[PDB]
Order: structure tokens, then C-alpha cells, then sequence
């Protein structure tokens, strides 16, 4: 029997779309910082569940292990960043990933137009968008304790989709799947991933594991 699934397609808030076009259509040195931004978000999400768990231990029923997994796939050219953090509710997704204006957007774009390094993106509260430095398309699968699992996706172009995810369940946390541009395949190499994690993400207070598919 044919399965039916509801999708909702949203327009990014005007300045957000503007920022995304800037990131994608300009040359930037040190695009590697995309990984630090994503790992910081996972780190923050892991903190949230950890502190919530002190008042309500049952919030760890969905998995007690607090950590990050990096999974490069040379076959389909994706780099996946997975955490067991707090995850995102539907409202979280709509508010954090596109529809609601961010107070730092205008500031960051002015900063970029003036020649700022993309590395500064994080401080403006829009770090997640650096993913588009290396990915033509980004998929976010997420599960929060009092909500169901969702799939958010965008190849930019001013829109994104949100849907209830019928794919493989994760206990709780967020999985970011970067579908890498053709010339950004170095981020699928084990040596290069270890290099950038070592360089930019050494104060994550949760374990990180890199999984390498046998040659
Ligand atoms: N990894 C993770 N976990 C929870 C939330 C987020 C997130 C994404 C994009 C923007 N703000 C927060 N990322």
C-alpha cells in the first residue's frame, strides 16, 4: 500500500535567505570551520539534556550516553554529524532553523561584505548556516523527548521543508547530514577530519568518535 506523508515547505526569513546566498555564492578560505559550528551546537544540546536530567532523570530514558559521532561516507559523499543531545521540538526547528529572524543576521552580512572571515559566523548566532560552505544540501534529523522525530532539509534556494521522519529512529538527539559539493570531498578523508577536529574542537566536554568505512 502506498504510504502518505505530509510535508510543509517554508520560506526562510528574508535576511536568513540573504545570508545563505552569500555563504554559497562567495569564495571563502577556511570553509573547514563548518565542522566546529556543528560540533558546538551538539555540545550545547548535550549540556541541555545533562542539566535537565538532574531535575528529571527520566529524561535519559531515551539514552544515557552523551556523545558525538562523525561518519564520512565516500560512496554517497556525505559527512554526518550525530549527537545524543536535547534534540529539537517542531517549534524549535521552525524557530532555530529558518522562519524566525535572528538579531545577528544583518550584522553578520555587513561584517562579511566588509571582508570578515566566515569563521566569525558563530558569534552572530547563525553558525549552523556555515554548513553551506561545503554542502549543496543539508538534512537535519532530530528527536526531542516530548515530541516525535522530524526531518528538516534544504538545498537553500530560499526554502526548506519539515516533515515527521519515518526513517530510522534515533533515541534522542540531532543528526546533521551534509551532502557535499564535488570539490569539497576532502572532508570525507579520515586524516582531514582528525586534523580539523584537533584544530578547532578540542574543548568539547563529551566524547567524539570518528567512524571510518573500510577501504
Ligand atoms: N545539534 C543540535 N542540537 C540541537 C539544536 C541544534 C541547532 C541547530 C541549528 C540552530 N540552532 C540549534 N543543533
Amino acid at each position: 500500500p502506498m504510504e502518505e506523508e505530509e510535508v510543509e515547505t517554508f520560506a526562510f526569513q528574508a535576511e536568513i535567505a540573504q545570508l545563505m546566498s552569500l555563504i554559497i555564492n562567495t569564495f571563502y578560505s577556511n570553509k573547514e570551520i563548518f565542522l566546529r559550528e556543528l560540533i558546538s551546537n551538539s555540545s550545547d544540546a548535550l549540556d541541555k539534556i545533562r542539566y535537565e536530567s538532574l531535575t528529571d532523570p527520566s529524561k535519559l530514558d531515551s539514552g544515557k550516553e552523551l556523545h558525538i559521532n562523525l561518519i564520512p561516507n565516500k560512496q554517497d559523499r556525505t559527512l554526518t554529524i550525530v549527537d545524543t543531545g536535547i534534540g529539537m521540538t517542531k517549534a524549535d526547528l521552525i524557530n532555530n532553523l529558518g522562519t524566525i529572524a535572528k538579531s545577528g543576521t544583518k550584522a553578520f552580512m555587513e561584517a562579511l561584505q566588509a571582508g570578515a572571515d566566515i569563521s566569525m559566523i558563530g558569534q552572530f548566532g547563525v553558525g549552523f548556516y556555515s554548513a553551506y560552505l561545503v554542502a549543496e544540501k543539508v538534512t537535519v534529523i532530530t528527536k526531542h523527548n516530548d515530541d516525535e522525530q522530524y526531518a528538516w532539509e534544504s538545498s537553500a534556494g530560499g526554502s526548506f521543508t519539515v516533515r515527521t521522519d519515518t526513517g530510522e529512529p534515533m533515541g534522542r538527539g540531532t543528526k546533521v547530514i551534509l551532502h557535499l559539493k564535488e570539490d569539497q570531498t576532502e572532508y570525507l578523508e579520515e586524516r582531514r577530519i582528525k586534523e580539523i577536529v584537533k584544530k578547532h574542537s578540542q574543548f568539547i566536554g563529551y566524547p567524539i568518535t570518528l567512524f571510518v568505512e573500510k577501504e
